[PDB]
């Protein structure tokens, strides 16, 4: 009853089932001026009719085989939901009629002797919003509903849907797989579009939750339908164009993506690559070659293919007249042949060949959902069989007491369906869990343009083994994948391009983390990693490179030990010591010849003890550069004509005591400074307050000025071959050297602050020897 | 029929309605050993019973008033959903019994003469998952459903729910308001918890979508229920503790938050402040004083209060025996008095006062949902009235032909309900939109502990005017708000604390943007803003401060024009020029007295033309510092005893020609360098390759060495009061000055590179005058 397009056949036990023979209802709206009448469905679904044939086929095979349910035939009242909740509820109200005794005891019947014998288990409602509406109704009467293609996670909530089983995997696996795919191809900037019903809406929440643990931040999320208006589709495609994310994850059904794909190919937005949900990844409404400019190379999902024998030929035996138990065969025939059956459109002969025309009823490669229909009706049969072969004292009910077959109630069938364990034709075990659902392995496909009048061929490119460990479930042989239909390289789909190791990562205010900016980091970068969030700081021994990479450029080594700018001065000091030694040999062969020889050799020989890399000892050894000059300058008070003569310890020991007092004041320690940036490693010996200044002013600025005060009366006086004038010239030369020393010493640094001191000491020690020894020898 | 707990009363036209008298069903599960029987509901809902009384009250008021629907009474079969889809569907299958003629024509009736006269409009199903299940069923028969409290956005989809109206606002406004609240108090780190049904699940998607335009990034999102297990509640509160976000947005119903609040107060997680959805913001299951340690100061939402007169006393007239048309009064009485009515628990007298005991049936302040029930049944009445007062040729149906009253069908009532326009007792217009829903203004509340044996008082702290402009809808008088029950300052709820203007903002890899890190930025920060994402670069005139704030510290001004380190040298140059001028006056009073006076005055007077801030002219004027010395050094070849004498242009004009050739080689331009970092603004005049070196070696290193070659025979020769020896001493002094000049010039910079040149020039010009003029005068 109810609708007048059934597929009815009697039996001892009647199943019943629901199928999408059409695609939706007529788009006309009731203004409710007249009495509102039944809406007509509009498009036609050959794949849905094939699914109906798959249910019918297994019913006939069970009824023919005596090895399963003998002496007992099965019936079916298959209705047709035109993919809508209203058309589904119209049918499943006629399912529960003889069951309407419990609450409404006012049934009275008065309509049939068998009173429309009760259905025992419905099969289906492919739509997930359809099954949610039907299972609310069939949970009052505990009739088991075995869906074949409704696959949302809301239906696995057994406090509300108390009688619901399904032979399709849940969608907590598929939304994980579409996160693992993006994690495998390494994108981080995607977009989501879901159908606004119970298939896409809770299926995209799982994807949003499971693509934030992998930090794939999502650009946009928009909801579509199949009854949306042009402003909504406009808003959606403006969001699509207005963003830059090439990977779009569409979690939607077949005919709900149709108004979006129509509009996008009408506006020619080429470039986006679509991940596909399981519903429309193999869909004859989107797999059209005129759409291939935009939809191409879409990575999809499909369930594991099944094998049904003889079903291919059972499909061929269809006829509008020969099928008495099939109300849909006629409208199928006149749809596939554009006829008009009699009992614009030509009248139909009724002898046509179905394999002539091309239609998705028979043009197919793999049984996927038809296998699930087949498995569902076999599972109902095997639960009935395990009711049929139960012995007393062994059953599943109270006190082990099982029940009969001829008076069987639906809750018993549900009880035996919960504890099911049986084997396929493909030899696999089939069990429903505590939430009543199979688990299977998806087979990832890819849409290819078959270039010999073929519309679109689906090339299998991998799988997704849900049985394996987490982290390793996804195997993609990615040699076959033609991104956007033709290409071979993986398209870029990040938000910002990952820039190099010269820079760190800086951000934009109010934007997701998957796109950034990158700015170079200065003065000690050592930015070693490729996508560092903050480049490090260089260690104190090194300085950053030109291109700011890892700092192996180290600091300075300013010592000047064997440098060619100091080796010549070392040679000059050696020649000065040797010129002192030859004069010593002449003055030995042929106290003023002893002390003013030895100390004058010492002040010229120990001057080379301050060139190179300093330390504690070589930094404390700069006070003998005053002490040896103090002893060598005793000639100016010892060799005068107005000369007891060994009393030079009146001032030399005073200088030694001042140096001993300054050894605590100024340090015996070389100190580094960092005055430049890159090569600024120095050593400068850090004279404390005034120690060297006081020593110099107490010895060398005093001895020459005292000798000038005594030889101011001797410079205009010849004595001992003009030794007075020669000593006055030597004192003036030493005063000139110490006048040249001071500001050039005070204004320079590092390598060039020891070189001036050693040059001044060599100048004094060479001058005091040359103005004395040559005049004393050659005369 | 159906259930045996009705509230039934006859009438010409019967309404029917659904109400949550209990809170849920018994937690026992069917193992399905026996035949499964009807589940019993468990808790009791006094507020739900008050809502039922509010429906009954307005039905009696309409039936008493002759000014609305005269000569026509109204009936009602009010059932009770125990807040479940199954208990609702049991009732609304008994609603549609006489309507079951269209599809199932096998009704036959055979049960009643009037055949259970048809309901015309149901009222309610407060649960949004309950109304979604009922409205799928009542859209086949086009019965108008007027919900009073189901308020999700899925129900406003008129392709599927073709007959559904509601007198409660949608929840696209409330989820916007809870984003505007957080935007007003300026947090950016919140957490969301929603009930896993159709009230919280699509209501939190609107909040997630509308709190990313304001960049309030969400920490966690977890779904709860009321039939969840202890592992799930454990997982949720571990997520709550394990995070640091004090603002938690709970979008859930009354009894679904109960298992979470029980567990949280059992684990004493104090500190989180709860934003409240409209459902549980005024709920007698969560507003309990023992829970106040955790739930306190929760900002809530409530609908606009209504005013019903006499309803307070109509509630008082209740009795289990006097109410013949109310099956719930008995179980209400024995629940509110712990009696046991007869026809552990004491037997009940049946004379008790209801206002004695405290219960949410009568302990209330504002009618909120009861007003919506009242408005719903008045709206049904007024649509019936506008059917009743229609004239022919005027109606809303086809050809203007309206229909009668005595044979009225439900779709006509739906047609008149769509075009409704009527006025309240509070004088406001009530219209349903094209999606069939009122719009109202929420009144934001806050939970306060009434400290005189009061449980929890709800203090109104503002509103949310949805009629106003976007951006300005939310008014919170925030002087009343006690955060966490007692405090007064707004609690901090950001992810990272907003740090200061010394630093920029750096990020952590794999974390949301609402928390960051902040690192100081070096060497030209000028980080002026308070939360800059990247501090700027300082301009070329300035350098960054110590605390890296806005760089008003500028660069150097190294010129030394009127400095006290150059003013003394300016005084020395003026005294040198005056000492030249007095010798000029003496040599005038009492060519070697003309040229060697004027050029020797010029080389000492023009030396002050190179101290200060240089320019093009003052940078080109350093070649006369060679030219004037070249003319003043002609005395060494003009005043000799072996002296035609005006042939000084043999070398002075050669020097002038070399200077003219060098005026193109070396620039007449002062050049800046930046050798230090902070104060490094210099000007150094950038001598080109060798121009000044060639000029110096061609004039001053040549004239003295040529004069020494001629006076080597004259230094041991007195002539003209020893002028030869005096000129030899002057030439030696000039050679000493030029020997002191060179490396101290080559090794210094900036301010201290002009000071050495001007000192050397003053030393030469003072020496050549002092060794000549005094000896020529005093003799
Ligand atoms: C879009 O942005 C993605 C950031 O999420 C980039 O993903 C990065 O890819 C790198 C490889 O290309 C990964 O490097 C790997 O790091 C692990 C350490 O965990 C190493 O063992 C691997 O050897 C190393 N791979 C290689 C080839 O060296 C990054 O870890 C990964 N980033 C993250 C956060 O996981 C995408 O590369 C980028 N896409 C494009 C096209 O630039
Ligand atoms: C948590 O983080 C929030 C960031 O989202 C901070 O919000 C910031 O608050 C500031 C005021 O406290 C805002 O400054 C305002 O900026 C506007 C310019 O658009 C000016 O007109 C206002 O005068 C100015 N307000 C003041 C008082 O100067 C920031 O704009 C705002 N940030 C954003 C992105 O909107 C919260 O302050 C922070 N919470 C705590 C406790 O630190
Ligand atoms: C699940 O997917 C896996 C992977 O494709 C399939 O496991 C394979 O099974 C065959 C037969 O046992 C083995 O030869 C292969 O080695 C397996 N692959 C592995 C272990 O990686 C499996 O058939 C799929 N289906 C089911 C129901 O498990
Ligand atoms: C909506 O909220 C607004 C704000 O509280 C209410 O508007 C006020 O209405 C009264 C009466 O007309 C005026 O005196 C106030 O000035 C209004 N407030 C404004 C304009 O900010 C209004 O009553 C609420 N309800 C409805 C149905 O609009
Ligand atoms: C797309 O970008 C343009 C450019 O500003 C803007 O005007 C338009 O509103 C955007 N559309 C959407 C849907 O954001
Ligand atoms: C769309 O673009 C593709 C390539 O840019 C081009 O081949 C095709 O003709 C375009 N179609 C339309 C309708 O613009
Ligand atoms: C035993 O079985 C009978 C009927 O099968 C049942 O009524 C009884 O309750 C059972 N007793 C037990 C203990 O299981
Ligand atoms: C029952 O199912 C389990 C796993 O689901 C399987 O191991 C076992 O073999 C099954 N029983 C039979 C008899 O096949
Ligand atoms: C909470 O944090 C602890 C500390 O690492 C961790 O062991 C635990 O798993 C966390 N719990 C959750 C729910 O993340
Ligand atoms: C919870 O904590 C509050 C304050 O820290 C304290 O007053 C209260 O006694 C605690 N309760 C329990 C059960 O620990
Ligand atoms: C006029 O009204 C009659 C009955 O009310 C109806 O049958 C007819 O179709 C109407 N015609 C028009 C043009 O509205
Ligand atoms: C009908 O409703 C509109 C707004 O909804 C209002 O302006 C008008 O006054 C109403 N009509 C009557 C008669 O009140
Ligand atoms: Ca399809
Ligand atoms: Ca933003
Ligand atoms: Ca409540
Ligand atoms: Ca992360």
């Amino acid at each position: 009853y109810g609708p007048d397009q059934r597929a009815q056949k009697k039996g001892d036990i009647i199943l019943g089932g629901l199928f999408p023979i059409h695609f939706g209802v007529a788009a006309k709206d009731q203004d409710l001026k007249s009495r509102p009448e039944s809406v007509e469905c509009i498009r036609y679904n050959f794949r849905g009719f094939r699914w109906l044939q798959a249910m019918i086929f297994a019913i006939e095979e069970i009824n023919s085989s005596p090895a399963l349910l003998p002496n007992l035939t099965l019936g079916y009242r298959i209705f047709d939901t035109c993919n809508t909740v209203s058309k589904a509820l119209e049918a499943t109200l006629s399912f529960v009629a003889q069951n309407k005794i419990d609450s409404l005891n006012l049934d009275e019947f008065c309509n049939c002797s068998e009173h429309i014998p009760s259905t025992i288990a419905v099969v289906g409602a492919t739509g997930s919003g359809v099954s949610t509406a039907v299972a609310n109704l069939l949970g009052l009467f505990y009739i088991p509903q075995v869906s074949y293609a409704s696959s949302s996670r809301l239906l696995s909530n057994k406090n509300q849907f108390k009688s619901f089983l399904r032979t399709i995997p849940n969608d907590e696996h598929q939304a994980t797989a579409m996160a693992d795919i993006i994690e495998y191809f390494r994108w981080n900037w995607v977009g989501t579009i879901a159908a606004d019903d119970d298939y896409g809406r809770p299926g995209i929440e799982k994807f949003r939750e499971e693509a934030e643990e992998r930090d794939i931040c999502i650009d946009f999320s928009e909801l579509i339908s199949q009854y949306s208006d042009e402003e909504e589709i406009q808003h959606v495609v403006e969001v699509i164009q207005n963003s830059t994310a090439k990977v779009i994850v569409v979690f939607s059904s077949g005919p709900d993506l149709e108004p979006l794909i129509k509009e996008i190919v009408r506006r020619n937005i080429t470039g986006k690559i679509w991940l596909a949900s399981e519903a429309w990844a193999s869909s004859s409404l989107i797999a059209m070659p005129q759409y291939f400019h935009v939809v191409g190379g879409t990575i999809g999902f499909a369930l594991k293919a099944g094998q049904i024998p003889g079903f291919r030929e059972f499909l061929k035996k269809v006829h509008p007249r020969k099928s008495v138990h099939n109300g849909f065969a006629k409208e199928f025939w006149e749809e596939t042949f554009n006829c008009h059956l009699q009992e614009f459109r030509p009248l139909c002969t009724g002898d046509e060949n179905i394999s002539s025309v091309e239609t998705p009823y028979i043009d197919y490669t793999h049984l996927r959902i038809s296998y699930n229909v087949y498995l569902a009706v076999y599972s109902i049969a095997h639960a009935l069989q395990d009711i049929y072969t139960c012995l007393p004292g062994r059953g599943l009910f109270t006190n082990g007491s099982c029940a009969d077959i001829k008076k069987v109630e639906a809750w018993q069938v549900l009880k035996h369906l919960r504890h099911l364990n049986f084997t396929n034709n493909m030899g696999e075990q089939v069990t429903f869990d505590e939430c009543g659902d199979l688990v299977g392995n998806y087979s990832i496909i890819n849409w290819h343009l078959s270039p010999e009048d073929g519309s679109i061929v689906f090339k299998e490119v991998g799988y997704y083994n849900v049985y394996a460990k987490k982290g390793e479930r996804l195997f993609i042989n990615e040699e076959k994948i033609l991104w956007s239909g033709f290409s071979r390289e993986v398209p870029f789909s990040n938000c910002s391009r990952d820039c190099l190791a010269g820079t760190r990562k800086g951000i934009i205010e109010g934007e997701p983390t998957c796109c950034f900016e990158c700015v170079e980091c200065p003065d000690g970068e050592y930015s070693d990693e490729t996508d560092a969030s903050a480049c490090n700081k260089c260690p104190d021994d090194f300085w950053s490179n030109e291109n700011h990479t890892s700092c192996i450029a180290k600091e300075i080594e300013f010592l000047s030990w064997t440098e060619p700018f100091g080796i010549a001065l070392t040679l000059f000091a050696v020649l000065g010591i040797f010129l002192t030694a030859f004069v010593l040999g002449v003055f030995i062969k042929f106290e003023l010849s002893y002390l003013l020889l030895f100390s004058l050799l010492c002040c010229f020989s120990s001057s080379l003890f301050f060139i190179g890399e300093p330390q504690d000892w070589t930094c404390r050894l700069r006070q003998p550069a005053f002490g040896i000059s103090f002893v060598l300058c005793i000639s100016c008070i010892l060799v005068k004509t107005n000369r007891q003569f060994l009393l030079v310890f009146l001032c030399t020991f005073m200088q030694i005591v001042i140096c001993v007092i300054w050894l605590y004041t100024a340090p015996p320690s070389s100190y580094r400074n960092q005055e430049l940036e890159d090569e600024i490693i120095f050593i400068t010996c850090h004279e404390g307050s005034l120690m060297a200044l006081g020593f110099l002013i107490g010895y060398t600025c005093l001895l020459a000025a005292i000798c000038f005060f005594f030889a101011f009366k001797s410079r205009k006086l010849p004595e001992n071959f003009n030794e007075a004038k020669f000593i006055t010239f030597s004192m003036l030369i030493f005063f000139i050297v110490w006048i040249s020393f001071i500001p050039a010493y005070a204004s320079t640094y590092g390598k060039f602050v020891s070189a001036v001191e050693v040059i001044a000491i060599l100048a004094a020690s060479f001058g005091l020897l040359a103005c004395i020894f040559f005049n004393k020898i050659y005369i």
